[PDB]
């Protein structure tokens, strides 16, 4: 393992939150939408779901991760508008 | 189709970011980046990045060839892309030399 995801919530607002690990994708997907969700109504496209998968090695292990993150997030509705994979670690966005 | 494509060069930071003519191909995009590339690492500069940017966005499937194509281009000479976001109604193509 030894592997850590991050998810910072931006709607100028900014919350980072650091993942327990165990869970899956779907259900840290589902968490996060349900964050979100407490700053309902007014936040759709204003709001930026960024992904940190630390570190980024192994590259074919943080890239299933980041992956798997791709699939839960864009079946919610939110589309993959950004993806890096430099700095010791993977990095996504997703915009609804 | 506007394309623009920048060089980054780092020790402490610099960059230099040029337009492309509408009638270039992506051979000599990705050549002519290479030598201005080849210049900085004969010279004191480490950390190398290029950007590349299709600011009209709107036909996506002309956009995507566009920025697969560059993509190609840069990839046969070496550089290995890190990085793409498609923002501001523009795609980004990040590399590293």
């Amino acid at each position: 393992s030894h592997m850590n995801i991050q998810v910072s919530l931006q709607w100028v607002f900014s919350h980072t939150v650091n993942i327990p690990p165990g869970g899956t994708a779907e259900q840290i997907a589902d968490n996060i939408l349900d964050m979100a969700r407490s700053l309902q109504d007014e936040g759709w496209d204003k709001l930026t779901v960024q992904v940190t998968v630390n570190p980024g090695f192994p590259k074919e292990t943080a890239m299933r991760v980041a992956a798997a993150l791709k699939e839960a997030f864009e079946d919610r509705g939110l589309r993959l508008t950004s993806i890096e994979t430099s700095g010791n670690s993977i990095h996504l966005k997703f915009r609804y």
